[PDB]
């Protein structure tokens, strides 16, 4: 039996992020369950001019988009967090840090969350944006 | 001339133009885009450094860091429409800050209608 004061911006951003690659290993099949019908999401790769993939919009094209990217044991080892407080009760999330899939070698990457607030349940939180770059595909 | 309000990613290229401009013709300048609730941290080890609020800590900070001879590196500039027709900007980059070595680094932007309510710098080097 135990109140205690409200998650700081760090605990909530930092703690997505275990979740967030925790459920990527898992099940990353019920990651799209955390995205909202304005979200926006994009996981690196290239395209036929070598320049950066490109980012989908809502739920239902960001499952498709995470269901091909065939996220296979992930591995993940990440570096640093920020979470700040943003706008309308948002959280602003860097991420940095290294993933491998398909037992493949870990690349570096950058991320960038924001999450809000679900706004009809109580401490909810969904995931706005979504922004991952990894390093050797830019650098 | 009445033209489109400008799409995520054209405002976020454009203000990444306009921020390293800044940097290097008046880094003085650059406290005005902030708020009270701003955040601001541009890399460094303290002893992570820690991130400060407010437009006079910003402009405090701003200082300390002697800006001058910045050659930047824009590699890559991601924009998105985020909460309230904001903008949120990933950028990665290099800089060299005064005749020092160029360094990885990666920033991210939040805009809100232009004016910044978080700048978030770190140096790669600081955390690989």
């Amino acid at each position: 039996s135990m109140v205690m004061e409200k998650p700081s911006p760090l605990l909530v951003g930092r703690e997505w992020v275990r979740q967030y690659y925790t459920l990527l290993n898992q099940a990353p099949d019920m990651l799209h369950r955390w995205y909202g019908k304005n979200s926006s999401y994009v996981h690196g790769g290239l395209d036929s001019n070598g320049k950066p993939a490109d980012a989908v919009y809502g739920q239902k094209e960001i499952h498709r988009k995470v269901m091909s990217q065939n996220f296979t044991n992930c591995h993940t080892k990440i570096r640093h967090v920020d979470a700040h407080a943003t706008l309308n009760d948002g959280v602003v999330v860097q991420v940095m840090g290294l993933l491998s899939n398909n037992n493949q070698a870990l690349r570096r990457f950058m991320q960038t969350f924001v999450l809000a607030p679900e706004g009809s349940v109580a401490n909810k939180w969904y995931v706005h944006n979504d922004i991952f770059r990894y390093q050797d595909e830019v650098f």
